[PDB]
């Protein structure tokens, strides 16, 4: 039993809700919140910009030190950093950005990072400003993640389409 509330159950392990991931994280304080990161950990917009803003830019400061030490992530890769005031940990995961021409097959690799954590609050990878089809992202999530994932979908219209079209 966990403290996630109001989710629809899609499968044994995947749950979905129309919610602002920032507000969800602030309420639940999960062990792991997933960020829709880029390889440079430049949290300018989308989910990443919103999460970073909620940390008063502390996420960006920590991220800049991480990159200065380690260099960029791989597309499809991840790193674990602090969750600041939002969660214990933030799993920064790089889905392919279709608006940069990146290979959508890497979306499965990106979701594989979730399997290293028993429970996660997450957005749909490569959705929003990353340019991928969210219906496809949900399908890859369900077919790749085996741990317990609670998906927050900000847009109510998109949430309803994802549920109604889910196979
Ligand atoms: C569908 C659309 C492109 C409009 C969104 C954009 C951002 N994003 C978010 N998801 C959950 N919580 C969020 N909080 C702030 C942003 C955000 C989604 C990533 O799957 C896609």
């Amino acid at each position: 039993v966990n403290s996630f509330s109001g989710y629809l159950k899609l499968t044994d392990n995947v749950y979905i809700k129309n919610a602002d991931i920032v507000e969800e994280a602030k309420k639940v304080k999960p062990t792991v919140v997933v960020n829709a990161a880029n390889v440079y950990l430049k949290h300018g917009g989308g989910v990443a910009g919103a999460l970073n803003k909620a940390t008063n830019n502390a996420m960006q400061v920590e991220s800049d030190d991480y990159i200065a030490t380690n260099g960029p992530l791989k597309v499809g890769g991840s790193c674990v950093l602090s969750g600041h005031n939002l969660a214990k940990h933030c799993l920064h995961v790089v889905g392919p950005n279709v608006n940069k021409g990146e290979d959508i097959q890497l979306l499965k690799s990106a979701y594989e990072n979730f399997n290293q954590h028993e429970v996660l609050l997450a957005p749909l990878l490569s959705a929003g400003i990353f340019g991928a089809d969210p219906i496809h992202s949900l399908r890859v999530c369900v077919d790749t993640v085996r741990t317990n994932v609670y998906l927050a979908v900000f847009d109510k219209n998109l949430y309803d389409k994802l549920v109604s079209s889910f196979l």
